[PDB]
C-alpha cells in the first residue's frame, strides 16, 4: 500500500546488539561457529550478508544451536515458516537423518533461489519441499489434512513477526506431544524490555508491541512449556505438553 | 593462609543492559520456576558465594535440553546449594536417576529440604569427592548399558578440559556434555584482561584453551550458546 517506504535502510535498529560486547560476538563466532560451519553455508552466508535484507539474516552461532537441538531430540520431519536465503533450513536440513523431511514456506521464492544452489550443493535439497505461499493460509489447509502419525518433530518460526501469535496457535496442533516450536527475535533488538521505545520504524515498534505480548502469552500458556534463550536476537523455545 | 578474596567477576550478565536481562528473568523464567527452585534461589542469593549460582534462565534451558533429549540416566559435576541439580531432577521422569558430584557437602545440605520439598530426593546419588577420581573409577566399573544420557560440568574451571576426557567415555553416543562458564564473564574475548584477580584470570587463560579445544574436538559437534555465562553444548559423535 501507499505510505512510508519499509525497506532496511528504513529501519532503526539493524545495527543494534543484545549482547553488550560486540568483541564477545566476534570471539564467539570465530572460535566456536566459523571452524563448525559448513562450506555451503559459508557461502550462502556471505552473498546473503550482501542482499539487500542482509539483517532478516539468522545468527551463524544460533545456527548450529539450531543444529543442535534438531540431533538431540532426533527430529525427523520438520517445519520452516520463513525461509529467506535458506540459512536455517540449510541448517536443518544438514542436520536431519538422509530420510528427513521438510516443509518450507516464504512467501517469496526468489529469495529461497538465492541460497538453492548452495543447498543442492550440499546434497540435502532432496529433503525439502518448499511452498511459496503465505504461511497462516498453508497451517490451516495442514489442520484439515493432518493426521496423528504425520505431525511435525519441530518447528521454526521466523516470518512476519507479527503473526506469531498466530502461528502458534496453529503450530500446537500441528507439533507432535513433546515436539518443540522455535520463535526467533523474541528479544528484538532488547527494545521488548521497555514498555516505550523512541526512534523506531512503524514495523519496528509493531514488532516490539507484538513481541511484549508474545512473550507474555508464551509464559502463561499451559499447552507448552518454554525457555527463551539470549542468543542471536534471542528465541522462545516451546515443547508441548498435550 | 591467614598471613597472605575480593574478585572482580560477581554478576552474570552479558546482554547488553541490566534491564534486559531483567526482562527476561521476570517475563519468561520467574513464571516458570518451581516454587522450591524460588525458595532454593534465593537463600542461596544470601550465600557468600551466591556468584557461583547458575543463572536462572539458564537453568530453564537445561530443563527444555533434558526433556527434549528424553535423558533419564545424568551426571552434574558441580553442586553448590543444588539448583542445576534440582532443576534437573525436577525434568527427569520419576524413574531417572543423577550421579551428583561435589567436594563440600554441606553447600548441598542448604538445598536438600527444598529437594525434599519438591519429592524427587530419590533420584540423586551425591558424592561427596573431587569428581576426577569418581570418574576415572566410573571408568574402570561402567558398562555400554550404563551410559549417562547427559552430563553438566560445573565445577573447577581448569579442570573443564580433563572432565571433557572423561566424560566422552561416560556419556553414550549422540548424549549431550554440557559446560557452564565458557563465555567467563565475557572476558574469553580478549588476549589480556586487567585487574582479574588471579584465580579469575586461571580460568580465563584455561577457558579460552578449553573453547578451542572443543571446536577442533572432532569426537563431539558443538554449540556454544550467549546465555547466562554462556553455555558449550557437546554432542558425542563416537
Ligand atoms: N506472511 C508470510 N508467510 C510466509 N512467509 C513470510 C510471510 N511474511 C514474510 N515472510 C517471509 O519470512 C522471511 C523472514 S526472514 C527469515 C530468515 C531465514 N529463516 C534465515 O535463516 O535467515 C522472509 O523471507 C519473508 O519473505
Ligand atoms: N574438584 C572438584 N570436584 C567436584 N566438585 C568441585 C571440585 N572443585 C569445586 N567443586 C564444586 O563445584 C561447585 C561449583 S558452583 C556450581 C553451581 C551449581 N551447579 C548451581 O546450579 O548453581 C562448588 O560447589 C564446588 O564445591
Ligand atoms: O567460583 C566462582 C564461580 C562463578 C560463577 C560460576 O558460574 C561458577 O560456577 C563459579
Ligand atoms: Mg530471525
Ligand atoms: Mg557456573
Amino acid at each position: 500500500g501507499p505510505g512510508m517506504g519499509a525497506s532496511q535502510d528504513d529501519y532503526a535498529l539493524i545495527h543494534k546488539n543484545i549482547l553488550h560486547s560486540e568483541d564477545l560476538l566476534k570471539y564467539i563466532l570465530e572460535t566456536s561457529v566459523y571452524p563448525r560451519e559448513h562450506e555451503q553455508l559459508k557461502g550462502l552466508r556471505e552473498v546473503t550478508e550482501k542482499h539487500e535484507w542482509s539483517a532478516a539474516l539468522v545468527a551463524a552461532d544460533e545456527g548450529l544451536f539450531l543444529s543442535m537441538l534438531l540431533k538431540l531430540m532426533n527430529a525427523k520431519r520438520t517445519i520452516e515458516i520463513g525461509v529467506y536465503t535458506g540459512y536455517s533450513l540449510l541448517t536443518t536440513a544438514l542436520a536431519l537423518p538422509e530420510d528427513g523431511k521438510i516443509t518450507a514456506i516464504d512467501v517469496n521464492k526468489s529469495y529461497f533461489e538465492i541460497g538453492l544452489p548452495f543447498i543442492q550443493k550440499a546434497g540435502v535439497e532432496h529433503k525439502i519441499n518448499f511452498i511459496e505461499s503465505e504461511a497462516l493460509p498453508v497451517l490451516d489447509q495442514m489442520l484439515q489434512e493432518m493426521k496423528e502419525e504425520d505431525l511435525y518433530d519441530f518447528a521454526f518460526v521466523d516470518a512476519d513477526k507479527p503473526n506469531y501469535a498466530n502461528y502458534h496457535e496453529r503450530l500446537v496442533k500441528l507439533v507432535r506431544v513433546g515436539g518443540a516450536i522455535v520463535y526467533d527475535n523474541t528479544l528484538w533488538f532488547g527494545t521488548v524490555a521497555f514498555p516505550e521505545y523512541p526512534g523506531l520504524h512503524p514495523e519496528e515498534e509493531e514488532c516490539r508491541v507484538s513481541f511484549r505480548n508474545l512473550n507474555k502469552l508464551l509464559a502463561a500458556d499451559p499447552r507448552v512449556e518454554i525457555s527463551q534463550v539470549s542468543i542471536g536476537d534471542g528465541l522462545t523455545i516451546c515443547r508441548r505438553l498435550y
